[PDB]
């Protein structure tokens, strides 16, 4: 059911857990961020333990692993958001109806590089200069190049137009962004609070 | 895993099952339909057996049953649509990103009718090139609801000082609900497709 690295929730279903600086889990997530954002200052990293979001995501993951006949469907990506959206994402995940640029489709956008999500247009500095970025488990699955105005990914072969790609990208050979068009294709795993 | 009265699907993920008149299952849907739509005639009623949509929907239902306090969270509602949308809905369900602007808008989501007569309007159940009209009968997790408003992209909060604790859906009128709007994927399961004609 619930992942091993999660800590006890006293029979509750939602908790934001601040990570201890210098332990393995904190160090792994900090490393992913500082690869492109070494010039920023990390205030804290919180593990998001949202049982409902996790359950709905794990269901979609098992479905995509069955449909794709292989289990290489997940990537870790970044998502910058404004402070006022943070409670929403913690509790409800990412909502294409809320989503800035949509040149590759009307979905939720995720960056390969923290540096892209660190842009003020995405991770808007709050009145205290705090910026907020998620590390997100994303079911990118089998992907294709996106285009403006997509409401879902294109068909995997427009002879069978309901069999869809899982996500779209800017560039299939060297992707820097992914767009997903369904709820529960993305699990917000950590929230990084940082400053310029 | 799947309802024990579904047809054996032979490790296939999706089947449409044609129902037989005189069976309770057909006759109950026909009665629900003809209660407001006696001037149309049913061609056929198909049960939709979509394993993945059922799984995702049932998880959302379990979640809402846990969250809410012994509420009847699920209603059986109608959805009229055009022929062009039927294969998508059968396979992928109801997508708010594809939704029509309703003549009376209570938010930017997917609309479901209490009365078949509403879904039977040509604006929704557009007759195809053969004069067939299509209406789903849908399990909808309405949960705890409030009157909607045209600007909504999710249900409103129950409490403006806790913006993330949302109503489950919105309606046109809480005293006499005739439509519901839902704003999330897997909150509605297309259970039957009614094909009907003038
Ligand atoms: O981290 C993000 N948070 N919120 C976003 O909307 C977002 C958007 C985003 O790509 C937008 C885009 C569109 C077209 C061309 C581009 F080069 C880039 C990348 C990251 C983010």
């Amino acid at each position: 059911n619930l992942p091993e690295h999660w800590t006890d929730m006293n029979h509750q279903l939602f908790c934001m857990v601040q990570l201890e600086p210098g332990q393995s889990e904190y160090n792994t997530i900090k490393d992913k961020f500082t690869r492109t954002c070494s010039s920023y200052a990390i205030e804290k990293i919180e593990r998001i333990q949202n049982a409902f979001l996790w359950q709905s995501y794990q269901v979609k993951k098992r479905q995509m692993d069955i449909k794709n006949d292989h289990k290489n469907n997940e990537r870790l990506l970044f998502h910058g958001t404004d402070a006022d959206s943070v409670p929403y994402v913690n509790q409800h995940g990412f909502n294409r109806s809320c989503a800035n640029a949509v040149s590759y489709g009307k979905g939720t956008y995720f960056a390969v590089d923290a540096s892209y999500s660190a842009k003020d247009t995405y991770s808007k500095p709050d009145s205290n200069g705090r910026k907020h970025m998620y590390v997100v488990r994303v079911l990118t699955g089998v992907f294709t190049k996106g285009r403006a105005g997509l409401v879902t990914p294109p068909p995997k072969n427009p002879h069978n137009p309901t069999d869809l790609f899982d996500s779209v990208t800017n560039n299939t050979r060297s992707p820097k962004l992914f767009v997903v068009f369904f709820d529960n294709q993305a699990y917000p795993e950590y929230l990084i609070t940082f400053t310029a």
